[PDB]
């Protein structure tokens, strides 16, 4: 009822690499609110900024009890090096093979060139403390992203 995205359940279990050389998985984020924001490509204008915004409103999310992955089809290194540059405290999902990425249906064709063209499209989504992707937002414009996902959580929660 209150889904807006239903994702196949082995999504939950898959490993997902996290920047520090960690796994995690979406079960795992079992009973609190969670973040995944995607991105398309680390150390770019709009990703950095992005990035940061949400990296400045973490207490906010902490009072919420929320945590935050952010998500690119990036290496670990490239990830540990965003991170570090950024001073981002919390961690990036590489998904290298795009498992997540298709799973969230973010992996968007544009036809461009004379050819069909495959790509993140920059999406953020809100999953529920029982694993329900219950917002969603697609296409996403960064100025005033990552305040309108926090007054969201707060709405839901
Ligand atoms: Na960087
Ligand atoms: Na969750």
């Amino acid at each position: 009822t209150d889904a807006v995205l239903e994702l196949p359940a082995a999504t939950f279990d898959l490993p997902l690499s996290l920047s520090g050389g960690t796994q995690t998985t979406l079960r795992a984020h079992a009973g609190h609110w969670l973040v995944i924001y995607f991105y398309p490509k680390d150390s770019t204008p709009g990703c950095t900024t992005e990035g940061l915004d949400f990296n400045a409103l973490l207490p906010e999310f902490d009072k919420a009890g929320a945590k935050i992955l952010g998500v690119s089809r990036d290496s670990v290194k490239s990830h540990d090096n965003f991170c570090a540059k950024q001073g981002f405290a919390f961690p990036l999902v590489s998904d290298g093979d795009e498992a997540l990425c298709r799973a969230f249906d973010v992996i968007k064709e544009k036809n461009m060139y004379g050819k069909q063209v495959l790509g993140i499209e920059r999406s953020t989504f809100l999953l529920s403390p029982e694993g329900q992707v219950v917002q969603a937002w697609r296409k996403v414009k960064v100025a005033g992203h990552a305040d309108a996902v926090l007054a969201a959580l707060k709405a839901h929660a």
